[PDB]
């Protein structure tokens, strides 16, 4: 009959963010305010960053799966070398960083780069992932920042 | 005499959100809206006479900010005195545009301590944004400390 459209929820508009405010979290904030508080069920933590299985997708599709973002995008992905995703694989790079809060260490940040193809014969892309994980024993998520270098 | 007292947190802001406006946003969403007499959900950028203060106490007056601070200051109708020093214009002024139309001018200044022209340079910087006008009267200033 009469038309009834779908009514999406933009999480930034429900926060009433004033113009000019952007999401530029520190590593400590990502660990404590997002990754840790997700486990505790805090509203903003659950509503601002989307859960996805990151390894089902090519990275250039990810910006469209993120709840927001201009040149970087954040996700929670299930916690689990050269892991396959879409048409390629993510390869760990650089030196992992320990993240601390109030003298205590809480998480580890790992950098990865996406290669297109089949390992170890893929070609490097500009797609970068920073994977943040809690230091804890064996729901279970990592928080990932995705961006394109340049 | 029973006691009768005088009465950012109101705002919901989740951790990680920081004020990083583009020049176009400062001109159109802040300075133009204020000049046109529009209301704001909350006042985040307060009015102050910037030239009454040494720049290093300005962070205490700003309603938010960790490393840059923003204010509306009365539009003035070289080396303007403020507190113990003066602000000296530097660099090349920039025209700011929105949708093919020029709307504002950004000017940089640097604070010197002392009496002009014999002061010494500090790391305190101001960016003064003003609306383009014919040849609520405010400028919008960003204050920060270099390094
Ligand atoms: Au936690
Ligand atoms: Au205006
Ligand atoms: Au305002």
């Amino acid at each position: 009959g009469s038309h009834m459209g779908i009514q999406e929820t933009d999480p930034l508009t429900q926060l009433s963010l004033p113009p000019g405010f952007r999401f530029y979290p520190t590593d400590e904030e990502l660990m404590v305010q997002y990754l840790c508080r997700k486990a505790a069920g805090y509203d903003f933590s659950l509503q601002l960053i989307a859960e996805i299985d990151l390894y089902k997708f090519d990275p250039w599709v990810l910006p469209n799966k993120a709840l927001f973002g201009e040149k970087e995008w954040y996700f929670f992905s299930p916690r689990d070398p050269n892991r396959v995703a879409g048409s390629g694989y993510w390869k760990a790079t650089g030196t992992d960083k320990i993240i601390s809060t109030e003298g205590q260490r809480v998480g580890i940040k790992k950098a990865l780069v996406f290669y297109i193809g089949k390992a170890p014969k893929g070609t490097k892309t500009n797609w970068i992932m920073h994977e943040y994980r809690l230091i804890e024993p064996s729901d279970d998520w990592v928080l990932c920042r995705i961006y394109k270098k340049q």
